[PDB]
């Protein structure tokens, strides 16, 4: 169509012409475009399928989104070409030279025999391979080998410094950055990862993925793997400590002084912390790790008991973490709680009971952050609730031991019990708790959906321009809060309401002090002139309820305040006697900053993130 001598402006107009009226049907001199030169082109979008671009040269072509389906591009060269999203299925691409982008590129069932990718790369969505014939191909870390034939091995090893055998194909590491560690990192370099294209090829090539490990490890150097390298490390664990590589004791004894040193960091890291999810090989090597160290089972007894809830849980390692679970059961501190008429089984066998589908068993015995000889005895069901808590969390259900005694937990503080003894729980404890905490003020404070909604709306941002300081949006405000209050202070049943909730009623009276505090620097942050007040004045309803807060707070637990100096000073600014015009601004920052030295924590948690 289609001569090797043309211009390329011709062989263009040829070819999106070609595209635009394609027969299928097509001649053998009409599909001809071989030996062509069609470098420097902008050949996107066009319908080529079934060309014969043998021999020729596509070099700095755009070729995204054509369809090259069922091509002869044979013996061709696309160096430096972009091929993202091209349609390749069921071309012949064999001895191919391949220096490409090749995103999302569509090589399914085609040749690829004798090919190189060497120099190509992507950046998120790998090139597809499914059932292409990579026999003889050199291919590149990144590259994803589901479903592609590799061919049988013809020599075990490689004698080239830079390349590594898999199967009959030939991984290339010329193109690295001269850095092995930027090719073993699935998490954050996956499109570069040596390990994602060993561990994508299929099962038949399971002898070359070990054979090929072998090899890898011999460009690691022990100084590359001193720094933390926290992705690179758990690529490693998770790629090597897995089918096939596990039966392979040369990988194992290389993994395990790295995987130990790691997963120490992890578990003491994360104690008292929810766990990070660990894909198989990870998870392995972390029950590995208490294996060889009990002594952390009880060092860092929260990341234990998530590893092992987790492992027991795992198909393929499930009776090697109950194994482990239960030599934790054998320790001075455990032990008498496993001897309970409720424990596991309930047989007094001091056994788990592994076989319950509800997962309502006792199986899970938690140690005492403190030297108290406190222990918790809980389900994995009521565990899991407890760690990502919802409004209808039951809080109460474990058994609680002391000294291996079983104790009423009713003479106990929820808040307490959990700051101090089992911290894992404490967080999501008091996290739950303060959720909605101002919202539900609001609600039982303003029957009118509209002014609730400003209010609630506010909580959202740091500034408003809806402002309340006018006539009549005092009197609006005056008809809101005067069934609430005595003059400065909180109506007496209102206290009542707000001392007797759920949310409230059961923590102990210092924090109860605080988060009134907090309540009561949210309602003078929306008098000021960020909120609902200006830069000269302030509502006075809004005043009067963030006064009678504050004498609230100072009832329930002066020593929030530090001082009856300041605690005076903050009714002084509140009241602002012989003031006309009265502004809030001062005094909100001068509560937050006493509420984030003297109590962060509640702060943190009760006062409006937006605002802080």
């Amino acid at each position: 169509q289609g001569r090797a001598c043309l211009s390329k402006a011709e062989l263009t107009a040829d070819l999106i012409w070609l595209s635009a009226n394609r027969t299928g049907e097509e001649s053998a001199e009409e599909l001809n475009y071989s030996g062509c030169d069609l470098s420097g082109l902008s050949l996107v979008g066009l319908n080529l399928s079934s060309v014969n671009f043998s021999g020729a040269v596509l070099d700095d072509t755009d070729l995204r989104m054509s369809d090259l389906s069922q091509a002869v591009l044979e013996n061709c060269s696309f160096k430096n070409s972009i091929l993202n999203e091209c349609n390749f299925c069921y071309a012949n691409l064999s001895n191919c030279i391949i220096r490409a982008l090749f995103e999302n590129s569509n090589f399914s069932n085609s040749n690829l025999k004798n090919a190189s990718f060497k120099g190509s790369s992507y950046i998120q969505y790998p090139p597809i391979l499914n059932e292409a014939d990579l026999t003889g191909a050199i291919i590149i870390p990144g590259m994803v080998l589901s479903g592609a034939i590799l061919g049988d091995v013809k020599e075990l090893f490689s004698e080239k410094s830079n390349t590594i055998n898999l199967g009959g194909c030939y991984i290339d590491l010329s193109d690295i950055q001269e850095n092995i560690l930027s090719v073993l990192d699935n998490y954050t370099k996956s499109n570069k990862s040596i390990l994602l294209t060993m561990n994508t090829s299929d099962d038949k090539y399971n002898h070359d993925k070990v054979r090929a490990a072998e090899e890898l490890i011999k460009k690691i150097s022990l100084d590359e793997l001193a720094a933390f390298r926290p992705y690179v490390k758990m690529s490693l664990a998770d790629s090597f400590s897995i089918h096939p590589y596990l039966n392979n004791a040369n990988i194992q004894q290389w993994l395990e002084p790295i995987c130990d040193d790691f997963f120490d960091t992890i578990m003491s890291w994360f104690n008292n912390s929810i766990m990070m999810y660990m894909e198989n090989g990870s998870l392995l090597q972390a029950g590995m790790y208490f294996e060889r160290h009990p002594g952390a089972m009880v060092s860092y007894n929260s990341s234990f008991i998530q590893i092992v809830m987790n492992g027991s849980r795992r198909d393929g390692m499930q009776e090697r973490f109950r194994e482990l679970y239960e030599v934790y059961l054998k320790n001075e501190k455990v032990y008498p709680v496993t001897q309970q008429s409720d424990f596991g089984l309930c047989d007094g066998s001091g056994k788990p009971d592994w076989d319950d589908d509800s997962d309502l068993a006792y199986n899970w015995v938690l140690l005492s952050s403190q030297d108290d000889g406190m222990a918790m005895m809980c389900s994995l069901s009521h565990m899991v609730d407890m760690l990502s808590p919802n409004t209808s969390t039951n809080w109460m259900s474990f058994f609680l031991y002391k000294d291996g005694e079983v104790q009423n937990t009713f003479g106990y503080s929820l808040s307490n019990l959990f700051s101090e003894s089992f911290p894992i729980f404490s967080i999501p404890y008091h996290k739950a708790f303060s959720q909605n905490f101002v919202s539900g003020i609001l609600d039982i404070l303003i029957s009118d959906n509209e002014l609730k909604e400003r209010f609630i709306e506010a909580l959202n941002s740091n500034k408003s321009d809806y402002k309340m300081i006018a006539d009549d949006q005092q009197r609006k405000l005056a008809c809101v809060w005067n069934p609430f209050l005595d003059g400065w202070e909180l109506n007496a049943q209102h206290v009542d309401m707000i001392m007797g909730s759920h949310v409230l009623k059961d923590m102990p009276l210092r924090k109860q002090a605080e988060i009134l505090f907090c309540l009561g620097g949210v309602f003078c942050k929306y008098s000021s002139s960020d909120m609902f007040g200006t830069e000269y004045d302030s509502p006075e309803i809004l005043r009067r309820y963030a006064n009678g807060l504050i004498e609230q707070a100072y009832k329930t637990d002066p020593q929030v305040f530090g001082s009856v100096y300041y605690y005076n000073d903050i009714l002084d600014r509140l009241q602002g006697r012989n003031n006309v015009f009265t502004c809030t601004a001062v005094l909100t920052d001068m509560l937050t900053e006493h509420a984030k030295e003297s109590f962060p924590e509640i702060f943190s948690l009760y006062y409006p993130v937006a605002w802080r």
